[PDB]
């Protein structure tokens, strides 16, 4: 028993991290097969940051200007191209450690592991959620750009995120592996509105089920609610409206615990209206929304 | 910027995980050089659990009874011995993926990453603290025994923990890699008192410094305290007494932020006496104690 904010084992991704240097800038790249993917802002100087013309900046660069290093060995760049906000550096050697992989676009509310890297070297791994407003709250210092987000299913790594930006508010923004930003963000040093965020209701309910499974049950009550009534409370507390699709996704947890989804909603309604009263659930004093229903089932079943 | 509960990259440890089966029991082993380490309770049947005589149980076992599998390949066991609560299975092949490593005994209050495994296969990685009462609050289902705790310094893995037990209270207990339990625990299925736990004061202060560094400053006040006065409050709130050694360890964070350690203690005193008032610090509604001062400096400096 016990329930932790667990990241995927990072070994398969560690073997793909390389350092990319262009001019004075150094950040991380992801080496899969004979291609290295990295944020296109590696070609920017400090005078370019405010409003870079990436097309013009990239025209001044040649293959030999992109220094790609995997550990202590240099990779030979034989092509370069920009796809949206990412650069794809074709190299003459396929990464011998390329795992089975996919590039996927995750939905807001879904979770993934980030392998924080600096100079192509991994520093740590943590689990987070793609917020409903398409930002992430990560841990990214200078040099961490190009660090990637991923999920693992058996032996296949689905890369979903590449780190590009820290907004002036301190929240993080990035792209899928085809270089498309999640959210309205642009790779420019400008003030950018992230937009209203909400709490991921279905994940809070999943985590309440994980709490019951792991012995924390004080919040269970004698009440029930309806989707309509629950959603009036969700509206007041800036929670995503719960849909039947969310109820269906919570089905396996409801079956395992014997607690109807709407009964768990009634517990969540009471916690929203009355707070925790100084108590904790799974070591947290707030309602946790970074565990999907799949994350709860996976951790409660020991999937490897 | 940003601050997350970050685990070490787990790749070096993933390459050491193997499955150990003895009779009907399956758990994890750690393969380093030509030795596989695992909990000695792998030799127990359900009738042995309550009070096993490990010496007698092990005498009934031969090398060929310990099935050690690394992925799909079987390892040949050429010796076995029990050291405290661990078994050391000598195999005929050195693990080609053995990283540089050390076996260390961590102190209570220190942190480490756990690579949760089942059937020798990694499922996830998370960071936790060795509680002052020598328990850990992990995520360990049946089959997770033999999963290890570790820290990484550059390319050297210091293994500090091996998982052995879940007490009837749901907290976890285990050993160093020489098989010595942390705390008073024994590898028997009996009710075992864990003893009074405390909050790791120096880690809470470190995390308050991480909060200031990362922009969360609402808890800073116009007050100061002394070690004596702070410790009277720490006593009341079940916090470890703060010593000059703890103040010295917080020195670099105090220097970086310009906030004297005793001034940060005064903020901590006010938070203990008055609570959070519905506010959060680094996304937490409680005072976090699972980041050491070294963890804060490491994450704030991007050490790889
Ligand atoms: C996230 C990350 O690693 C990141 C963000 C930004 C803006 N950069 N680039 C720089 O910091 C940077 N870019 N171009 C230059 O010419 C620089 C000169 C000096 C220092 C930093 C520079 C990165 C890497
Ligand atoms: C932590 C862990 O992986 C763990 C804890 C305990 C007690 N075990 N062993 C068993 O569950 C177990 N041990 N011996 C047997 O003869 C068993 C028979 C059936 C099911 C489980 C058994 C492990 C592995």
């Amino acid at each position: 028993s016990g329930f932790r904010k667990m990241a995927f084992p990072s070994g398969k991704v560690e073997g793909c991290m390389v350092q990319v240097t262009c001019g004075t800038t150094t950040l991380n790249g992801l080496w899969l097969d004979d291609v290295v993917y990295c944020p296109r802002h590696v070609i920017c100087t400090s005078e370019d940051m405010l409003n870079p013309n990436y097309e013009d900046l990239l025209i001044r660069k040649s293959n030999h200007n992109f220094l790609v290093q995997a550990g202590n060995v240099q990779l030979r760049v034989i092509g370069h191209s920009m796809q949206n906000c990412v650069l794809k550096l074709k190299v003459d050697t396929a990464n011998p450690k390329t795992p089975k992989y996919k590039f996927v676009r995750i939905q807001p509310g879904q979770t993934f592991s980030v392998l924080a890297c600096y100079n192509g070297s991994p520093s740590g791994v943590y689990q987070c959620a793609m917020r409903p407003n398409f930002t992430i709250k990560g841990s990214f210092l200078n040099g961490s750009c190009g660090s990637v987000g991923f999920n693992i299913d058996y032996d296949c790594v689905s890369f979903c995120y590449m780190h590009h930006m820290e907004l002036p508010t301190g929240v993080h923004a990035g792209t899928d592996l085809e270089g498309n930003f999640y959210g309205p963000f642009v790779d420019r040093q400008t003030a950018q509105a992230a937009g209203t965020d909400t709490t991921i209701t279905v994940n809070v309910l999943a985590w309440l089920y994980a709490a019951v499974i792991n012995g924390d049950r004080w919040f269970l009550n004698r009440f029930t609610t309806t989707l309509n009534d629950f959603n009036l409370v969700a509206m007041k507390y800036n929670y995503e409206p719960l849909t039947q699709d969310h109820v269906d996704i919570l089905g396996p947890l409801s079956a395992q615990t014997g607690i109807a989804v709407l009964d768990m909603c009634a517990s969540l309604k009471e916690l929203l209206q009355n707070g925790m009263n100084g108590r904790t659930i799974l070591g947290s004093a707030l309602l946790e929304d970074e565990f999907t229903p799949f994350d709860v089932v996976r951790q409660c079943s020991g999937v490897t």
